């Protein structure tokens, strides 16, 4: 350009955006607290300050026993942030570094949904689970959901999810790479599994190459994780950073 060339280089992973959770609070131009909703994951989501902490340059999202008598009160309250309406991810590599804590009924998640919420439905628009950790497991699930996996029921051809062990007491790096023909899931730089775009008679098998928003949120209870043991509360997940790369 201006002073030096088509800067011709071997393409590589380039850091295009990061959040190191440096401030007194989540950057309000990127993050919002997740509101209450009906699905098992969104049951507990709360604006309560007791669900959120910045500590030691770490983001802290907590699951706690609720003390609301009100007849329409969640038994448990969880903290979550999302980039909905604030930051879109256009494929590339999304990585989150986080430390988890065992608790019966806890299933903290890191995941993405279509950014364009007035343009895509669930599950036809797709869902990418970068991390789900159940209970006290020393493994995490990485998973995709779509029209194809969920509405048509085709979960195993190709395999829509896989588990991989973690260091459960340590920080681990949860990652997904978006390509035109495939998603590739990583924990600490180890490949978990590939979700391929296949030739198929049906539709909705690979809706993922669309702008994404990122959700990071504590979750308590549901049919998948099983019952909560309040004795294991309060519980936290600690987030060191989010990094977004592009191959260029």
């Amino acid at each position: 350009r201006g002073s030096h060339m088509a800067s011709t280089h071997t393409p590589k992973w380039e850091l295009v955006w990061e959040d190191n959770f440096d401030g007194a609070e989540p950057d309000t131009s990127v993050w919002s607290r997740i509101p209450r909703g009906k699905p098992d994951w969104q049951n507990t989501q709360s604006f309560d300050d007791r669900c959120y902490e910045m500590r030691n340059g770490l983001l802290i999202l907590k699951g706690i026993v609720n003390d609301n008598t009100e007849a329409d009160a969640a038994q448990y309250l969880t903290g979550g942030l999302w980039t909905k309406d604030k930051r879109a991810f256009h494929g590339g590599r999304i990585e989150v570094r986080a430390r988890l804590h065992g608790a019966k009924g806890a299933w903290p998640a890191i995941w993405t949904l279509p950014y364009e919420t007035d343009k895509y439905s669930w599950p036809m628009g797709g869902e990418v689970d970068i991390m789900e950790r159940l209970n006290h497991d020393s493994i995490v699930y990485q998973t995709v959901h779509s029209h194809y996996t969920y509405t048509l029921g085709i979960e195993n051809n190709p395999k829509h999810g896989n588990t991989i062990p973690i260091n459960p007491e340590d920080f681990n790096v949860y990652g997904v790479d978006f390509w035109p023909d495939s998603l590739v899931f990583h924990v600490n730089g180890k490949r978990n599994f590939v979700y391929p775009r296949i030739e198929t008679e049906q539709e909705g098998q690979f809706p993922f190459n669309i702008p994404q928003y990122l959700l990071i949120d504590m979750q308590l209870g549901g049919s998948w994780v099983g019952t909560v043991d309040p004795a294991d509360l309060p519980v936290e997940m600690e987030v060191d950073w989010v990094r977004h790369y592009q191959w260029k």
